[PDB]
């Protein structure tokens, strides 16, 4: 009923595991729309083939940056940049997939996984969904990052769809 869309993670190619993430498209419709065109690639480009270009342990992982695959570029289907849809949902704990951006109303296809409860972004970043499997494979590539959040490895999506 809520859409539900998953990603295959793979290490420098070794597969890791799949997450699948639930998209609040009753509270953030246009934003979780985006997400999961992205996610099905449906409109032509998308998230497929893409890497986790920033990871802070404790804290968050985020990619999205299908274009510039290093935290400057990505997309919406909608244009550039779109709106802070809303506000309602907060950085509760672990799990939390919120937008990332570059300031008010500039969202585009970045977004990133929270591995804590990160209270001091609420009200700057857009929640839209969370983690309904797989919060261990988030964890395991949390491993992976570091305090600046440069990568060991490349953590790619391999392979994206949609499965509610």
């Amino acid at each position: 009923v809520n859409p539900t869309v998953f990603f295959d993670i793979a290490v420098d190619g070794e597969p890791l595991g799949r997450v699948s993430f639930e998209l609040f498209a009753d509270k953030v419709p246009k934003t979780a729309e985006n997400f999961r065109a992205l996610s099905t690639g449906e409109k032509g480009f998308g998230y497929k083939g893409s890497c986790f270009h920033r990871i802070i342990p404790g804290f968050m992982c985020q990619g999205g940056d299908f274009t510039r695959h290093n935290g400057t570029g990505g997309k919406s289907i909608y244009g550039e940049k779109f709106e802070d849809e809303n506000f309602i949902l907060k950085h509760t704990g672990p799990g939390i997939l919120s937008m990332a951006n570059a300031g008010p109303n500039t969202n585009g296809s970045q977004f990133f996984i929270c591995t804590a409860k990160t209270e001091w972004l609420d009200g700057k970043h857009v929640v839209f969904g969370k983690v309904k499997e797989g919060m261990n494979i988030v964890e395991a590539m949390e491993r992976f990052g570091s305090r600046n959040g440069k990568t060991s490895k490349k953590i790619t999506i391999a392979d994206c769809g949609q499965l509610e």
